[PDB]
Parts: structure tokens; C-alpha cells; sequence
């Protein structure tokens, strides 16, 4: 018993992250194979990130202007090249501790592990999801950034995300590992405006089915609800749609506690009109969107 | 910016997992050169849980009766002995993935990551506190028993915790590295109380401090308080009392955000007699006291 917000074991990860430095500027990059990858915007200088020209700022730097290390030992750049957003070095060893890797674009809603890294080491782990806004609210500070968001199926790290800024706002933003950005976010020191950010529905009932599994029932209630009708509350309170996709995968949650999906809506109805009343659910005082119906499923199995 | 409950990353910890049986039973074992650590509740049976002899249980079990198993890799036993809640095993083999090591017994109050296990495989790492009543709230099947807790400093893997129990109360117990529990608990299958939990007072203040660092303010108030004066609210609401020793470790947070520990002693006094008016701080809407000054520190700087 208990729920925890759980990360993915980080060893696979740890042995992946090199620290990179180009000039003045240092950060973290993802060895794997003969490659390394890391932001772009490691190429570019104070007086560069209001509207860098990335394609001119990378010509002017050579193979041997990126210094690459991994923990004592220095590695050997053989080419460079940019992939959208992300800086590839190619170097002259392969990483001896590369795991079974893949390299994938996660959808808004799905969570997974972020490796907060300095220098090119661990400093930390934790669970983020990826809003419906594409931003992520994580924990990090200058000299994060090429920190990884990964998933592990097995023995395969499904590598998701990769750590490139700190919007104004506080909220953080970054890119799978071919480059591209989550969101309408660009990699230059500008304000840019987030989405209206919404509640992962799905994710709230899911965990409202891991609060049932876990002993908390008191929101069970004797109302139920259509999905139509749901719909037009979760719209009032900044709450995504809920679509027969959602029902669906909440399936094997509702078989294991006997409570239709409907029903659990109806609950979740209840608490988003007349609040939790100074009550917990999980320990918690606020409804939880960041576990997705499978982080329930195997942390409860 | 921004305010995670944070694990120490499991690398070094994931390396020393292994799986140990003895006859039915599985649970997790700890290996460090060449010694695998474990509950030694997996002697007894389904039936023997009520209240085991454990001296008399072990005495039946010889070195092959333990079968031990990092990975595909079987460890050979070579001796075996029980130290006070723990069983260590002797194999003839010393772990090359020890990383550098000490047990520790932690304080109440002081955090720590959970790897938790099963079969000798990981599963997933959070942050815990020992709560003052000496459980924690962790996350648990059956098959967790032998999970560890640990910090890291540097390179050194501090173990602190060694998963044991669940109570009929849901809550969590176990031992340190040497087999002793925290608090009053014993292994066998009987209902345990659990004392009054308190909250730790100095963690939430430290989390109060790294709220202001995150730029959440509205709490802050123009009132101050006296320690004895806190006190008698802290006293009232389940809080554990502070002391000067609390107010110095809280120093460094108090010097870099520039607000004096009796001030913000007085911000939490109003919190705990007024409530928050459905407010949040740092993602939450309730007080919390699962971080240390040092956790704040590592994070809001570091
Ligand atoms: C990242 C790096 O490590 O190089 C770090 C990251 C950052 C900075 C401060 C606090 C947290 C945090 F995650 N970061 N945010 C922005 C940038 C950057 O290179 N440029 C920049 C500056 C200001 C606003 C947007 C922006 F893209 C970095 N660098
Ligand atoms: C642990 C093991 O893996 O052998 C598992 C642990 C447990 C059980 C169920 C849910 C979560 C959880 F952490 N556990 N709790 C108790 C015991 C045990 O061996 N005996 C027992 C049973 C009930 C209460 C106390 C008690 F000591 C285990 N074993």
C-alpha cells in the first residue's frame, strides 16, 4: 500500500550523461553510441541568445572548439552536426555503458523520469508529465540544461525529452531527442507565452482509482454522469475533455475495483463543483493530474 | 525555479540488488563486497509471521537452504548469521559494483530515497522522510522487503533503511543496515501502534523558505514571534518544537532570502491558526514537511 510519485531507477541514464562545454558556456549532454547530443544554444554567448542565427554561429566553431567529458576522461569530437535544435557531436568511441535505447516524441498527458544533471552529473531524479501545454513544471537550475525525461519498458529507455530553457514564467521547456521542441517554444532568451494550461482528466481519475485502491473512498458517490455531461463541467473548470479513448484505457482500473468508469466521473464531478471540503485524497489537499492510468497500474501490480 | 520532491539518483544502489529465496520465500537482498544483506523475516513461512523464533527458525537453515541470485548470476552461500533483525549471507564472491559505502542511523526527521524492489529488481525511486513516530509513507507491495533507503554524498552511498513491514495501519517499518528497527516495531504478523505522528516543524519551515526563493510570497506577514510563543501553537497543532539548534540550521536559508527564522516562525503561526483560504504554496495546499534544510539548499541553489 501507499502511492508515491515514482520515478523510473536512473542507472541505465546516469551512465550516459557527459558534461559539454563550447567556449564559456557549459552543459549536460547524452552519450550513446558514438554520439553525443546536447542544446544547440551551447554554441551561443551572452550577447547571442536574444535571435541567435544558429547555422552562422556553428560555422564559425571547428570539431576541436567542443570539449567533451565523461567523468576524468576527455572524448574526441570527429563531426559535428545540428538536428533541429540539438547539437550532435560525433565522437571517436562508443559509450561502452550505452543500454538498449530508442529515441521517442511523447504525447501531452504522458509523464516520465527527469535526470536533473550538473556539469555533466546526476544530481537528481523525479516524475514530471508533459502538459497539455507542452510545458513541463520541473526543478532545475542554470547549468541543467541537456538534462534527459526518459521511460523505461524492460530493459529499453525510451529517451523523450531533452532539458533546454526556463521560460520567464518559471515553467520549463525543451525537445525530444531529434531536436524538435515541445510546444511553440524556440531556443532564444525571449518571452513566449505558454498555452492556457489544462487539467490531464484521464490522469485525475486514474489516480482517484489508485486513492480507491489504497483504502480512500469518501468521494465515491450515490450520483452518476453521461460523458457528454461530464464534459460540460470538466469545460467550466479548465479540465480536458474526457473522449471514449480515455474511458477505455481506464478499463483495467475500473475492472480491479468494481467501479464503472461513469461512476468515477460522477465522483470527479462532485469534487471539481463542491471542492474537497478540507479532505485528502492521497495525501493530498489538491486533485493530482501527473499519474497517467499505466503509472497507476504498475505501481499498484 | 521550480520545487520536486527529489530522489538521489539509483545507480550506485540498483548495482548492489539481488534476489534472495529461502524455501518459498523472495524478497530482496543487499550485496556490498561480499556480504548480502536482508529481512530476516525470509525464514519463516506464511504460518510462522505470528510470533517467530527466529533463533530456533534459523537453526534449521544451512548455507545451500539460501539461494542467492544477482541478475542471472547464482552467488554461492558460504556462511550465514543473524544480526539483530537482518540476516547476513557470506558469499564467495565480493560485488564488483560496490560502490563506496557506510550504514547510517538517521535521525527523525531526516530524509532519504527509497529504491524499491522486487525479485531483486528495481522498480522505482522516491524521496522519504522518517516521520518523529519513526514509520515512513512509502510505496510497497508484497515483494518490497529488503528494499533500501539512502543519501548520497559525493561518491559515498549512505544506507539508512531496509524495508521490513507493512502495518494493519498501512504505514511502513523497518531496520538501518544493522538490523535494528526504527521505533517500536517488531517482525511479526501482530497489530503496532504507531505513536502520535508529529509534523516536522523545521522541514516546513525550510520548504517555507524555498517557497520565497521560488518567488510564492503571499504568506509572508508583518508580524514576528518569540521560540516559546511559537511553541505554544506548535504544541497545538501536532508540530515538534523548535529549537535553537533548528533555528542555526536553518541559517543559510535564512541569510540568503534575508528574512529572519522568527519571522517566518510567525508567517506559519498565522498559516496553522488561519488555514491557507484555499491558497497554494509551491503546487500544494497543505503544509509540507518532507524536506530538510539540506534538501532546500541542493535544490534552490546547489
Ligand atoms: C540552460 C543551461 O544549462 O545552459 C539552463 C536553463 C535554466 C536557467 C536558469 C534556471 C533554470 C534553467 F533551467 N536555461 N533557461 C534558459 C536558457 C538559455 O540558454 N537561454 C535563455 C535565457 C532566458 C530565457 C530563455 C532562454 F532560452 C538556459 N540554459
Ligand atoms: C515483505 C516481503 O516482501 O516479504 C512485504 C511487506 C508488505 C506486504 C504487503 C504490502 C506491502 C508490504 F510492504 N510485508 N509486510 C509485512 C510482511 C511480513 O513478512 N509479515 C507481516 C505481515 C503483516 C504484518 C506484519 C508482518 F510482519 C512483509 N513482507
Amino acid at each position: 500500500s501507499g502511492f508515491r510519485k515514482m520515478a523510473f531507477p536512473s542507472g541505465k541514464v546516469e551512465g550516459c550523461m557527459v558534461q559539454v562545454t563550447c567556449g564559456t558556456t557549459t552543459l549536460n549532454g547524452l552519450w550513446l553510441d558514438d554520439v553525443v547530443y546536447c542544446p544547440r544554444h551551447v554554441i551561443c554567448t551572452s550577447e547571442d541568445m536574444l535571435n541567435p542565427n544558429y547555422e552562422d554561429l556553428l560555422i564559425r566553431k571547428s570539431n576541436h572548439n567542443f570539449l567533451v567529458q565523461a567523468g576524468n576522461v576527455q572524448l574526441r569530437v570527429i563531426g559535428h552536426s545540428m538536428q533541429n535544435c540539438v547539437l550532435k557531436l560525433k565522437v571517436d568511441t562508443a559509450n561502452p555503458k550505452t543500454p538498449k535505447y530508442k529515441f521517442v516524441r511523447i504525447q501531452p498527458g504522458q509523464t516520465f523520469s527527469v535526470l536533473a544533471c550538473y556539469n555533466g552529473s546526476p544530481s537528481g531524479v523525479y516524475q514530471c508529465a508533459m502538459r497539455p501545454n507542452f510545458t513541463i513544471k520541473g526543478s532545475f537550475l542554470n547549468g541543467s540544461c541537456g538534462s534527459v525525461g526518459f521511460n523505461i519498458d524492460y530493459d529499453c529507455v525510451s529517451f523523450c525529452y531533452m532539458h533546454h530553457m526556463e521560460l520567464p514564467t518559471g515553467v520549463h521547456a525543451g525537445t525530444d531527442l531529434e531536436g524538435n521542441f515541445y510546444g511553440p517554444f524556440v531556443d532564444r532568451q525571449t518571452a513566449q507565452a505558454a498555452g492556457t494550461d489544462t487539467t490531464i482528466t484521464v490522469n485525475v481519475l486514474a489516480w482517484l482509482y489508485a486513492a480507491v485502491i489504497n483504502g480512500d473512498r469518501w468521494f465515491l458517490n450515490r450520483f452518476t454522469t453521461t460523458l457528454n455531461d461530464f464534459n460540460l463541467v470538466a469545460m467550466k473548470y479548465n479540465y480536458e475533455p474526457l473522449t471514449q479513448d480515455h474511458v477505455d484505457i481506464l478499463g483495467p482500473l475500473s475492472a480491479q475495483t468494481g467501479i464503472a468508469v461513469l461512476d468515477m466521473c460522477a465522483s470527479l464531478k462532485e469534487l471539481l463543483q463542491n471542492g474537497m471540503n478540507g479532505r485528502t485524497i492521497l495525501g493530498s489537499a489538491l486533485l493530482e493530474d501527473e499519474f497517467t492510468p499505466f503509472d497507476v497500474v504498475r505501481q499498484c501490480s
